[PDB]
């Protein structure tokens, strides 16, 4: 479900809603936390392949040989496929691109540019049609500049960039979402009214960073909540970190 009405967060959303119909591939730059997966897969529903279907990887977790065939697969009942084949008429979403390896990298556009995946075992190349969807919250000029990153490659990729703006810098969200996940923690915890937020609550949201944004957000807030345990007053203590032993 997508909150907030912050301008930069609207902006966004129209900024998606041009972009969808196309085929070009898509970048998106942001924090964790910040709803990357979410826009991306808002890209594909309102896209003409929202039929198609939407696969997800995330580049940071597998090892560099497990990356590449996890991919554009290998050579296996008879033959472990990729990502790219099993997103074949679909989106296929790259989360943490910038930990990806030169290697992977300097595949990934030949595909993007060729359309096909290249293949041994005296098997023809497989042709592929996706669209691209990659997110990560690294500055990838700055990588090109360290060699990390191939700057054909992100000529290439970054058709247009959509970068998200981080909790921090929507506060007239903050206090929108934490209300809306109050109140879902409440109908769990089967609270009868959630009692809102005292100043000081409120002046502990709206100052934190928010490092883990949205997804931070609302865990710090389902904890308060349940804390809490009453309608009998306002909340007042937000539980920032569980590691704190409070008192
Ligand atoms: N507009 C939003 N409303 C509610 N939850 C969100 C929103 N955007 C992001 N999230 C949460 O943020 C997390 C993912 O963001 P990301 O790290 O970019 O994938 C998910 O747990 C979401 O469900
Ligand atoms: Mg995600």
């Amino acid at each position: 479900n997508l909150l907030g009405e912050a301008n930069s967060f609207l902006e966004v959303l129209e900024q998606v809603s041009h972009l969808a119909p196309l085929d070009k591939p898509v970048l998106i730059i942001g924090e964790r936390g910040t709803g990357k997966e979410l826009i991306a897969s808002r890209l594909h529903y309102l896209s003409s392949r929202w039929q198609g279907p939407f696969i997800s990887l995330n580049c940071a977790a597998l090892n560099e040989n497990l990356l590449d065939s996890e991919l554009f697969g290998h050579e296996a009942q008879k033959r472990h496929p990729g990502r790219f084949e099993r997103a074949d008429g679909g989106t296929l979403f790259l989360d943490e691109l910038a930990t990806a390896p030169m290697m992977v990298q300097e595949k990934l556009l030949r595909v993007i540019e060729y359309g096909e995946l290249e293949r041994v075992g005296g098997s023809q190349p497989l042709q592929v049609n996706v669209r691209l969807v990659c997110a990560t919250n690294a500055d990838l000029p700055a990588m090109v500049n360290e060699g990390t990153f191939r700057a054909d490659l992100l000529d290439r990729l970054a058709f247009d960039v959509v970068q998200l703006p981080p909790l921090r810098e929507r506060e007239s969200d903050i206090m929108l979402m934490a209300e809306y996940f109050a109140i879902q923690m409440c109908r769990e915890i089967k609270l009868p009214l959630f009692p809102g937020f005292t100043e000081r609550a409120r002046e502990t949201l709206l100052n934190y960073r928010w490092p883990g944004n949205i997804r931070e957000l609302k865990n710090v807030v389902e904890r308060s909540v349940y804390r809490h345990g009453t309608s009998d007053y306002p909340l007042d203590d937000i539980i920032i970190d569980p590691f704190k032993r409070r008192p």
